[PDB]
């Protein structure tokens, strides 16, 4: 059964997806919520999500630590982005841009606040409505990590008389862990624009691993002919194998493909619609 | 002042070294102890040290979490190994071997139990008496780390469709973090045998960093002429720059230099002397 403290505040309803996500109604307000059930690092995910405040990142409404974990969240009526890209379905380039812009803003906000998501995937991008133009929110912070003062920094404060060479070599590449999120964004954007994954074991002899470490994405010219050169250019700068040369979220946001004032206006318009609100002075 | 709970059990006395280490007497037994004062990860060090049971690893007797941290430990009357190797003083090769054998046993025991020390240095090797033949104990677990289930293992359980190349590349070298302890042991052994450090900014133009990552130790043939070829051979196998080719503690313990039954008998003899005891059946 559901725990009593949850039943106290919420009436539970039908499954929305699957881990498992259920529809519920908050008794106090009679408004719909979603309740993620995680069968029994969740404490950390909760703590991370409670501190973050961004319109493209999902907010926690409540939490119950019972026989399983129950996380109450805002209901995202559009479901998962995954459902929009399966079956080689693909979005209009304009829609890809709106969604990707928001993903970039979200991930930029995470990285500024010392958080790496580490599991960015279409399944973890939720749409706020069934309309094609809508807000997206990033979810599922179960693999996420907090950037802080490292043991490396502490190690490098002394003289390395006794220090191993591999530690000194790792200084070259440290502090670029956040770049794994930009690679994922790149893969997501590729999928959204083309309707197929860049690295896959479908109709090829190269191993998935070897595809990825070489950076050799599967390019099918006629799927891409309809897509703009600027869109593909950005994809190329995100799917760079060297994490230090890979585009950051800031660099992606400055890319020509995202200098689209129509898209940006539509995003601001959707934000205003969402928000309610409170009177202001002057 | 000292905290009341400490004063309750112990009478405090003179400084033994410096962090700071004081002599004290346990009131109950009238026997000497050492009290490490760490001015305000210690919780973890305590938890690690409480679980470990080896004659060459220092034991915690008591702990007080007051305005500073106070860790009560067995008194090691010989002091630090550092004091035996400063001023280009060097130990008899036979004594180096006895001490190094014990360090190896200690570090082997740590690695079998999923602990890496990460700060092995002459300062953290304590001698049990002022006699040249004595027991040693490794101390100071403030930088130590617990090997466990990694985020890498979890990441590799799914299909890496969205996974970044650098993660896949790091699989090649993961799980060799323990090898930094073997490099330190190598540096320690070098110092003990020769009376000088292998990597240093003394009378050279090569940077310390460049000395270490190239593995080019400073070899002065006439300091070493008196040292056996087998001793130096082991040093060479520990100061290997590739962490995967570096000798492990097991490989070091199988090295010809440590197949010395006289040395091993002396170690067992010193162990028996230390222990007291309890009657046994049959
Ligand atoms: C509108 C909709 N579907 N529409 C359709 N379906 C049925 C009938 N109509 C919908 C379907 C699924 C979701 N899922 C969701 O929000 N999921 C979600 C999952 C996980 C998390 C979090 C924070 N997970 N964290 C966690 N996962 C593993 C370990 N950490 C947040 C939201 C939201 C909406
Ligand atoms: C016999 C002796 N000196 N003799 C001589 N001197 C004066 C008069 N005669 C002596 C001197 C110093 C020590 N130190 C010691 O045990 N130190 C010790 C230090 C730290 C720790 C630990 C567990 N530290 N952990 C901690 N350090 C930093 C963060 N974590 C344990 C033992 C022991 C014995």
């Amino acid at each position: 059964v559901y725990p009593k403290a949850l039943r106290d505040e919420y009436i539970m309803s039908k499954t929305l997806g699957s881990g498992e996500v259920k529809l519920a109604f908050e008794r106090k307000t009679c408004k719909k919520v979603a309740i993620k059930i995680i069968s029994k690092n969740v404490e950390t995910e909760i703590e991370i999500l409670k501190k973050l405040n961004h319109p493209c990142i999902i907010k926690i409404k409540n939490f119950f630590d019972a026989e399983d974990y129950y996380i109450v969240l805002e209901l995202m009526e559009g479901g998962e982005l995954f459902d929009k890209v399966v079956g080689n379905k693909r979005l209009k380039e304009a829609t890809c841009k709106l969604y990707f812009y928001q993903m970039l803003l979200a991930v930029q906000y995470l990285h500024e606040n010392g958080i790496i998501h580490r599991d960015l995937k279409p399944e973890n991008v939720l749409l706020s409505s069934q309309e094609e133009d809508c807000l997206i929110k990033i979810t599922d912070f179960g693999h996420s990590k907090i950037l802080g003062e490292t043991s490396l920094m502490r190690t490098l404060c002394g003289t390395p008389t006794y220090l191993a060479p591999e530690v000194l070599v790792s200084v070259g590449t440290a502090g670029y862990n956040r770049a794994v999120d930009c690679w994922s964004l790149g893969v997501i954007l590729f999928i959204c624009l083309s309707g197929y994954p860049p690295f896959s074991e479908h109709r090829t002899q190269v191993s998935l691993k070897d595809q990825i470490t070489s950076g050799k994405y599967n390019f099918i010219p006629e799927v891409w002919a309809e897509v703009s050169e600027k869109a593909l250019d950005l994809v190329k700068k995100l799917l760079v194998v060297d994490p230090k040369a890979r585009f950051t979220t800031e660099e992606a946001l400055r890319h020509p493909w995202l200098q689209d004032e129509d898209m940006k206006r539509k995003f601001q318009d959707l934000l205003s619609e969402e928000n309610e609100s409170t009177a202001k002075p002057q």
